[PDB]
């Protein structure tokens, strides 16, 4: 299985501000649609209220601790490691975030597919820092930027 991040982000690391994305860049909601298109997505609970409804042509996968909470056209999990369990025969498995999810899953993620955004934006949430000495840039097309990671 190939675990593979994606987030788009700011020269600060920001990724959201309450509860939604603080831009909006067609492009790179383009870019993130073909990328992840027919491949299982696992997302955190607030990134689900964040897009308000399943991603069409895709499984989407919801991350909770509520015990009863049901989601139209989601499957929902209890932990990132019963996901991944649950998706041991798929390929790659695709995490969109949010902040606590990219953080258990960066230790485990192979690949990453990131969109850097030169502005400072204010916001709350973030996404969680790599190390640049453990991660090699496979492709990097300069337009914000599609940076892809590979460890
Ligand atoms: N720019 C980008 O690429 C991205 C931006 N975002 C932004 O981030 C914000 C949403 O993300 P964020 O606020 O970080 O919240 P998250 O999407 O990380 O979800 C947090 C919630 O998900 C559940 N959860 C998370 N981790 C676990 C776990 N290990 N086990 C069980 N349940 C878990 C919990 O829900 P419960 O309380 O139900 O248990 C928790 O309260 C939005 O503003 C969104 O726009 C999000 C993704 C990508
Ligand atoms: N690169 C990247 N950019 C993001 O904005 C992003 N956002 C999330 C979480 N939030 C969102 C917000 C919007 C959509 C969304 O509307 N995507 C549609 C685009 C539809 C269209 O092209 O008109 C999709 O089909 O995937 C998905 C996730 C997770 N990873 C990301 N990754």
């Amino acid at each position: 299985m190939i675990i593979t991040l994606i987030a788009a982000m700011d020269k600060n690391r920001l990724i959201g501000r309450n509860n939604e994305l603080p831009w909006h860049l067609p492009a790179d909601l383009a870019h993130f649609k073909s990328i992840t298109l027919g491949k299982p997505i696992v997302m955190g609970r607030r990134t689900f209220d964040s897009i308000g409804k399943p991603l069409p042509h895709r499984r989407n996968i919801v991350i909770t601790q509520q015990k009863n909470l049901i989601i139209e056209g989601c499957d929902i999990f209890y932990s990132l490691d019963d996901a991944l369990s649950a998706l041991t025969k798929e390929p790659e498995v695709i995490i969109i975030g949010g902040a606590r999810i990219f953080k258990e899953a960066l230790p485990k993620a192979d690949k990453m597919i990131l969109t850097i955004i030169n502005h400072s934006f204010e916001g709350d949430v973030y996404f969680p820092e790599w190390n640049d000495k453990e991660w090699k840039i496979t492709s990097q097309i300069k337009h914000f930027q599609f940076l892809e990671l590979r460890r």
